[PDB]
């Protein structure tokens, strides 16, 4: 997260951070949500290359003892279907994965709440990006994790020629693109947790960025639109 604050401890128990094996170490690589107790939303981009995954929940900072992390192998990976490594512009950017175990909830871990099937959020909605992401372009992972004030920029507006032009599409959710706040490499998989009737849902699950920079004006962050995919993914988890 480019522009973000350090959240505090207990505000996102459902972030999770996905970590691959590297060497005798494990290593963040992107985000994701907790949805059930042994079950994870993230970005399919995420699990494209064929590593050993974990998935930490009670997770705040990369690098110390936060004395709540739980430590998860992931068992199974299900990526959507109709998802192209190669096209991300196509969207069906999200990925589930089952954890080997089922972790124990408390104030640091909890599910994530999605929005109800084909909600669609009214232009400039309030929201707030999480992540351990790099915090410049070009730039390093946060060590602790960021929020940064999002609002969201709606299909008319995001696909019009100044901004993402055909690149996005209505399976996607844009917000940012101040030029100073945005998601960036490593946040890809997180949450997009958005207020709605007084409660946060998770609205998006990040997935890119401009190639000429995180933060750039009229560049909002894109994200998968959960809302598109409320019946794949109870489909996925009653199968599995
Ligand atoms: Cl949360
Ligand atoms: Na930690």
């Amino acid at each position: 997260v480019v522009g973000g604050t350090e959240a505090q401890r207990n505000s996102w128990p459902s972030q999770i951070s996905l970590q691959y094996r590297s060497g005798s170490s494990w290593a963040h690589t992107c985000g994701g949500t907790l949805i059930r107790q042994n079950w994870v939303m993230t970005a399919a981009h995420c699990v494209d290359r064929e590593l050993t995954f974990r998935v930490v929940v009670g997770e705040h900072n990369l690098n110390q003892n936060d004395g709540t992390e739980q430590y998860v192998g992931v068992q199974k990976i299900v990526v959507h279907p109709y998802w192209n490594t190669d096209d991300v512009a196509a969207g069906y950017d999200i990925a589930l994965l089952r954890l080997a175990q089922s972790v124990t909830l408390n104030s640091y871990v909890q599910l994530g709440v999605l929005p109800r099937a084909g909600t669609i959020l009214a232009n400039n909605s309030p929201c707030y990006i999480t992540g351990w992401g790099l915090t410049r372009t070009n730039g390093q992972l946060a060590q602790t994790l960021q929020q940064a004030y999002l609002p969201t920029v709606d299909y008319a507006i995001c696909s019009s020629s100044s901004y993402w032009g055909s690149t996005v599409k209505n399976s996607m959710v844009c917000a940012g693109g101040d030029g100073v706040r945005s998601g960036c490499q490593g946040d890809s998989g997180g949450p997009l947790h958005c207020l709605v009737n007084g409660q946060y849902a998770v609205h998006g699950v990040t997935s890119f960025v401009s190639r000429l920079g995180c933060n750039v004006t009229r560049k909002p962050t894109v994200f998968t639109r959960v809302s598109a995919y409320i019946s794949w993914i109870n489909n996925v988890i009653a199968s599995n």
